[PDB]
């Protein structure tokens, strides 16, 4: 209805960052990802492997303590901040990251935005999804603020019923964007990247194996780890959306689409990102 | 003897459901498994890859407390009730559930009974496996009781010794559906897949890699999943029996017969199930 | 000098049992491993799923209580007995095993002895390594008991020091499975076979890539799973030795003899099994 | 500016060991690797994958008692010594080692000098990272002291700012591995190899897929490894940083530059170390 344009392969190829030779991980930076309680673990997880798998330099992960065991036999290259999900709804971070992410696994509760009125004081891209969506505002800051809602959640933010969402989902989603001066993702077949500044795109990848618990989870780290190695975080955003869409359709080559699991996103990327270069 | 038809391959591609590019994991369901104990916690993890293998939205595993941790670094896509498979034996379930699996790895107890009696209080169709299996009748209601036994759960179940059972197989199992009201799913090679309004079944696919601890596990997941993404229960309990025993068949290509490891099943659906479409 | 025979693939191929269509996992047996203990836990894992992959029904692993959860993830088809290894010391084993193994990751303690005599009364095969291995002797019983000592254990276990044994291998061999009325297994490169009925092998099969951590631990639970799947103890011993060692030479021929875990023999060992059937 | 040689394919094909018919593991030696702490545990996993992938015969690892549990079920061919960098502060060690790695891991605190200290009493080669770098002497004794600091921590033990020893890498490393008589592995792009006793290359081999978080613990344990089944302990330390870099370069080939994980570092040596038999 809006001819919101795709970001196509041309795009993806355009603004993908190169990994050059002279480079040192500082170069691409120290991610926070503030995700994973005790009956939601796996979040933590799906999101660390994500973000690792995607470029950064470093990650650290501020998780319950109880779930760091969970993580480390599957992805040793992260280190922890203990509790830090917690911590953080106590005082400023007194650390410097590239990137942030807060909620994947995370309840929806006023500690949780406490933590993310602590984060949204660093000056770096911050992501919020899951248990730290909810119905509120932002403040002006330098870097940017990306919701990524499902539609459920959309509405816990705004509203505005599902069913009403999915009639004009561009359209709610950049008036949105534009309301609260954040990025929204608005999850779902032709995902909607919505700017602050009124740019807007599709998504034209992915396909109904991703239609399954942890995916979402998995994108979240996606974009945290392409935030710290794109110059530009807008790029950052449509290109994680866009490979990660891009990996659901190389498992449907040879798998079924019932069959997925999340986590296999992150295994699939290393080469679908190749064919992109 | 009573010329039960096979669930033939030209049954699976006729039944197997799509899954669209418009569909969300809503489409697909929450499903309940309640599963996995202390000194048998692998059934849980067994049957939780099962399941989200097989075309469900999201999994919540009521496990012990004990059990989570082993599954999370596998799984990190179910979420959890903790301690539920206990907890169900105290309340009715609040949550609305697409389908519930109850009984791998749980002992062979009056409260885990309890808790069938709480599960069968829901709406949807139900599983029940190995400690859940005991002599018993069951109530009416709305959604298909799905009993999965081997021929010596059948025994416990009906007092006909496991020799005799084995000459008339799907006679008993037939017999038995019909006095219960329930499917019966009555293992071993040529599977008979009963149920109580008198349809009958022998599954064609299988061989005797799957004569190993934990391919029933695997198999009351699969079921589960099935049932959520089948519109038709009895569609969904033929094909994952089908897909089950096909995987196997699969995995002798190439590999002997005594050297499968059931969680290996899940990790051959994906491809099996390609096949099918 | 004893001119020892090889046990050939044609052997081997004679030998290995066949995994009917008409079996169930009651006709492979259910195998206790007492193995695995604080700080040397990986032996459970590693014989554990060295004896999955070989052909037993069910698997039963008495492991400390603080061994289970390392184990659980990565081979959920096993079931525990709580504390089992040190439980046996104090009592006979109420129930019936195919086969049992006692040993890896165990440490040379005398309790570890008391549990060894209480396995012996049992009627089965039963396997002796690692901590299990000592100087003493064994009561007259009905299945064979299995020893496998690299040579330093031979040395703990005969007093004969290493520098003599490695100079006429199959001789002391042979003179101590006599003595002792034992199969002994003295690993080494032509690892020696030898039975108290005086019939004795050498193996063929293997390379340097075994020469690591681990590998012997696998090779128990091997032996483990073959005596359950062979109705000749004798040729499940031998097979599994065989095959061990066959995969070691699988795998160099991609990869550097350096590199193998020895859990990968596992892994390896469907494919290798398949090209002898 | 110095003229530093590459250490080339000739020279690794040259110096690799091999891996006899004949030997043993202890032909190979045991192995001590001291790292992993509460929130650093993942280093202990990665220097273990790494050591044992690279041709020793045992390895031990004195890691803290929680992180033992996290690394068992994905290497559990190594055995413990539980709190082992810990108890390392307060006593020598009393088991003989081929070689000890200390630091991936580890805080940067004196007790973990103390334990440096310790450890140099052995009379085996030692490498030192990670934590246990520091600003500091260290004794005569029979052994190579093996220091391998990216620039920051070169900035750490020298007082040399970044910005000036990245001018000069080569004639910073060979100026301080002369002063304090210990090998200096000065990681980055064209890591340099400088011998206390002059002798200096340059490594030809790696990308900026190595640019990410563990895959300097990694390393660790390559040399780890390498130093038990090389007699040349130079050559050792030269194809271990050799061997790490072309395994991403094997990587790029297929994958994204982005998207390794270190730990992979590991599963690709096998195949990597092959080529140059
Ligand atoms: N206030 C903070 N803000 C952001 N990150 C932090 C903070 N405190 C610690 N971290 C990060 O957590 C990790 C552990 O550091 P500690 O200071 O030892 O943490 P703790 O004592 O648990 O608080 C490091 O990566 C550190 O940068
Ligand atoms: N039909 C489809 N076509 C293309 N993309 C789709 C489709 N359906 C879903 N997706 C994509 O799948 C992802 C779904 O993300 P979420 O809804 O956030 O899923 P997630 O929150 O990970 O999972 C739900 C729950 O299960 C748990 O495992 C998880 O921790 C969470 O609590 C989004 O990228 C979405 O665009
Ligand atoms: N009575 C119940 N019936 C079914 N599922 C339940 C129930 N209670 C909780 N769950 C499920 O368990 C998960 C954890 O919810 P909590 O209410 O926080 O569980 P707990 O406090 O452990 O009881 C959720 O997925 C929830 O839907
Ligand atoms: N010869 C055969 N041909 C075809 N199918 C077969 C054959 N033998 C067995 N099967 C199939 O294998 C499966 C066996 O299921 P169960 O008997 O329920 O096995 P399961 O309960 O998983 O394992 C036994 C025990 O070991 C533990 O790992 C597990 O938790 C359980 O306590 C069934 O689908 C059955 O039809
Ligand atoms: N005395 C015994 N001998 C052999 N195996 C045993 C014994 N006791 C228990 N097991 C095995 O351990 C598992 C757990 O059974 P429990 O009797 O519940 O064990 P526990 O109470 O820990 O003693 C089962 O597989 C069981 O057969
Ligand atoms: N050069 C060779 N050629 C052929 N086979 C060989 C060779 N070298 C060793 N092997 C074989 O490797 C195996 C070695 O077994 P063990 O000596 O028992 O090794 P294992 O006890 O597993 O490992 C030693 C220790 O490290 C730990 O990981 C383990 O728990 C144990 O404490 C035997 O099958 C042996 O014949
Ligand atoms: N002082 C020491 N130095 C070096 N290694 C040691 C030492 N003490 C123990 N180890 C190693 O740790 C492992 C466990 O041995 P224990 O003596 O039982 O250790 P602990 O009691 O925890 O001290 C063995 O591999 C052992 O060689
Ligand atoms: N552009 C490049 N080209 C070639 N090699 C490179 C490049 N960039 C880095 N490397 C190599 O990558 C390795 C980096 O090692 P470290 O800096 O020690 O990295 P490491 O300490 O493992 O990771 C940093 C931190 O993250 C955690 O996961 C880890 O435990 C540690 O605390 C070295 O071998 C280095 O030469
Ligand atoms: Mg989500
Ligand atoms: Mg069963
Ligand atoms: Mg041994
Ligand atoms: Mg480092």
């Amino acid at each position: 209805a809006m001819n919101v344009p795709f970001w196509t392969e041309e795009h993806v190829r355009a603004t993908l960052p190169e990994r050059d030779a002279e480079s040192h991980k500082g170069t691409y930076g120290t991610a926070l990802l503030l995700a994973g309680s005790d009956d939601m673990p796996g979040a933590a997880l799906l999101a660390g492997l994500g973000a690792m798998r995607s470029g950064l330099g470093k990650l650290v992960i501020g998780t319950s303590e109880n779930v760091i065991p969970l993580i480390v036999p599957v992805l040793p290259e992260a280190t922890y901040w203990r509790d830090g999900w917690k911590k953080a709804a106590d005082a400023q971070l007194e650390e410097t990251y590239r990137a942030i992410a807060i909620g994947p696994g995370l309840p929806q509760t006023e500690s949780v935005q406490q933590a993310v009125d602590h984060v949204l004081t660093a000056d770096c891209p911050v992501i919020l999804d899951a248990g730290a969506l909810a119905k509120r505002t932002y403040p002006k800051r330098e870097g940017p603020v990306i919701l990524t809602p499902h539609p459920g959640e959309f509405f816990r933010m705004t509203g505005v019923p599902v069913n009403e969402l999915q009639k004009k989902r561009a359209e709610y989603a950049k008036e949105w964007a534009a309301q609260l001066q954040t990025v929204i993702v608005l999850k779902g077949n032709q995902t909607v990247i919505a700017f602050p500044d009124g740019d807007c795109w599709l998504n034209p990848t992915g396909n109904g194996a991703l239609a399954k618990g942890g995916t979402g989870d998995t994108l979240t780290g996606m974009i945290l780890g392409m935030l710290c190695c794109h110059e530009d975080p807008k790029h950052a955003v449509l290109n994680a959306v866009y490979l990660h869409g891009a990996c659901a359709e190389l498992w449907t080559d040879e798998h079924s689409a019932h069959t997925l699991l999340a986590h296999e996103l992150s295994d699939i990327l290393p080469r679908v990102w190749k064919r992109f270069e």
